[PDB]
């Protein structure tokens, strides 16, 4: 069965039906919103029935829009051209007051993307927003034109960003250290599998520590960190752990020691929400980690509002450093990207209420 969602207005004169919540974004192209809206005719005779998708940063306090387009819906605009065939189904399936819409999104939009700070945090909360907005509009007298909220339907829909068709080179980093009366280096060599994973695609983390030194590598610690830039009103900054690792192993003096950790950022496994990028609100049960930003060619940074990235930060707990011979301790980072996977290159229809579910 395929299950769409509906949502009716205060009134009961305008009701919306989507064929999904989440539109998929895979870089070439963006899945268009394809809908209909069921009008009570009694209820909207002498009225105009549109609907509209709007994109917007907010913060807090203040406001951006990114984009914004309107169709339509009621009366009838030119021949009744059923575009798609969920539209023409549901038309056919839902009666004759069905009239359909689609909406289009260009290629120069973010992703669903929104944060609400920690407690440490200074930031505020802020997002982007993808809003489906279908309403009536009235006249009464001759100098204005009225919408009454009573007669719209509010949608909050995702861009769900998902992974293209081609990938980028395979992730590797090289790092070395001559701590303070030491000849001989620490040499640190880590390499991903791919460069773009899927949100619960487990990540190898291969790491090779070449320890040259006398001292003694305690600890190999692998983590997932997500770099979180506010790009709009003000710029905040969150890199927060996701994923973590301990190795068993420890690396003695003069020694070598391969080792592959597994990594899996999820949502799930954090019991703070809060501080870091998710694709949507904390209290609803399909909420994951906000997908690695993909600025296209020539669209400046700032039109994103937010921008999250991922990395890999191998760190190495050394001996005979900590409080007399080092202040820092020995890390690197190895970018990746994470998002969903792959796209795949007379319908029976359970209906269902958009609202999405808590927990
Ligand atoms: O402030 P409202 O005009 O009453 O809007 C609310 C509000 O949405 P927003 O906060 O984004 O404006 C709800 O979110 P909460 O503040 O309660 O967390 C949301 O409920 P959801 O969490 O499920 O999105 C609900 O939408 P819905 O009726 O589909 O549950 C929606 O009400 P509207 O339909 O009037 O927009």
């Amino acid at each position: 069965n395929h299950v769409i969602f509906k949502k009716i207005s205060r009134d009961k004169s305008v009701t919306i039906y989507l064929g999904k919540r989440d539109y998929i974004d895979h870089v070439e192209r963006v899945e268009p919103v394809d809908g209909v809206v069921l009008v009570d005719p009694e209820l909207v005779k002498g009225k105009r029935v549109y609907v509209s998708l709007t994109c917007a940063f907010r913060y807090g306090s203040f406001r951006r829009d990114l984009y914004f387009s309107q169709v339509q819906v009621f009366p009838p605009v030119g021949a009744s051209g059923a575009t798609t065939r969920l539209q023409e189904s549901l038309i056919k399936k839902l009666g004759a007051n069905t009239y359909p819409f689609l909406l289009t999104f260009p290629d120069y939009l973010p992703c669903s993307v929104m944060l609400q700070p920690a407690p440490q945090d200074v930031g505020k909360s802020c997002g982007v927003d993808f809003e489906i907005k279908a309403f009536a509009t009235h006249s009464t007298d001759v100098e204005e034109d009225k919408i009454p909220k009573k007669s719209s339907v509010r949608l909050l829909i995702r861009k769900v960003q998902h992974a293209p068709r081609d990938m980028g080179p395979q992730p590797r980093a090289e790092a070395s250290w001559q701590f303070f009366m030491s000849d001989k280096p620490l040499r640190l060599a880590v390499s991903l599998s791919k460069e773009i994973y899927y949100h619960g695609e487990p990540i190898p983390v291969t790491v090779a520590v070449t320890n040259s030194t006398e001292k003694t590598v305690k600890k190999i610690k692998v983590l997932v960190e997500q770099v979180t830039n506010v790009v709009l009103y003000s710029s905040d900054y969150y890199i927060k752990t996701v994923a973590a690792e301990e190795a068993q192993e420890k690396v003695p003096p003069n020694s070598s020691l391969t080792k592959t950790l597994t990594l899996v950022p999820l949502l799930a496994n954090n019991r703070e929400r809060r501080g870091i990028a998710l694709d949507g609100k904390i209290k609803h049960e399909d909420t994951n980690l906000a997908s690695s930003t993909i600025i296209k060619e020539g669209i400046d940074k700032t039109v994103m509002g937010i921008l999250v990235s991922y990395q890999i930060k191998v760190k190495l707990t050394v001996s005979g450093l900590l409080g007399e011979l080092t202040s820092s301790e020995v890390a690197t980072e190895v970018p990746f990207r994470l998002m969903h996977p792959q796209p795949e290159d007379d319908e029976n229809f359970v209906f269902e209420e958009f609202a999405r579910q808590n927990l």
